[PDB]
């Protein structure tokens, strides 16, 4: 059966953040992209110390010191083995929708979200 | 063969924004709640106007005097007894990927491409 390597979003494709960035200049990145949530890295792209869901920046209007890096999630890191049917039900019973995906050898080698999963499973049949 | 009917979100599961409510009362139920895009009436809750990307309100805290209501798109409005499959095409078909369900109109509910594909997938 198909793996997350045939659909992973390739990390060359990934939209990422720098926590390092100044608020003004996250909020700029974000609103280019039409993505929800995004890995977050420091220092090197492949750190990532987790995953931002853009609306929880929204928080800044609730918290007068808001730490951008208590809103980071931990990633959930998955092989490029794991087969769709698993993967499926996995996401579906998680409160995380998108995994990085990582090779072997431990790499980072892309990002997969349930929608991905759902559309090649359907795309399959 | 199934319809959105069968797989709609009901009217009653809906997260719905007023957009004349104040911004904090806005912002607390946007951030409480697991979702992404948000249907928005005015007055009425019959009087869905449109729908609000919970990331386009991100633009207030560079514009805190914009106007909220330029931020809302146009909603997709479609019958329920619409077929799954010629919903996935045009869904596929499109960037769009919410639809507000109406009744034999009145509001019944909302659809996005995920819950066809859930559906399509579950009847293999
Ligand atoms: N941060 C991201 N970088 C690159 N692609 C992404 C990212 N987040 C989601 N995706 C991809 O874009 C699709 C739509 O996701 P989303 O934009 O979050 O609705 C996903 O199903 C993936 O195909
Ligand atoms: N505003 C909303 N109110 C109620 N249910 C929603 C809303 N937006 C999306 N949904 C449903 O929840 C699922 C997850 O969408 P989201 O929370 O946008 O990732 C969708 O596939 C719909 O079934």
């Amino acid at each position: 059966e198909r793996t997350v390597a045939d659909i992973m979003v390739p990390r060359s494709r990934m939209d990422l953040l720098d926590i390092s960035q100044p608020l003004p200049q996250l909020l700029a990145t974000i609103i280019e992209t039409a993505h929800s949530r995004f890995p977050v890295y420091e220092d090197d792209r492949d750190n990532i110390i987790g995953i931002l869901l853009a609306k929880d920046l929204l928080r800044y209007m609730l918290e007068p010191a808001l730490d951008i890096r208590s809103l980071v999630r931990p990633a959930v890191f998955i092989p490029e083995v794991k087969r769709l049917n698993v993967l499926l039900r996995e996401f579906r019973a998680s409160r995380n929708h998108l995994a990085i995906v990582i090779d072997e050898h431990g790499g980072i080698s892309g990002l997969v979200t349930m929608e991905d999963v759902l559309e090649q499973i359907v795309g399959d049949i």
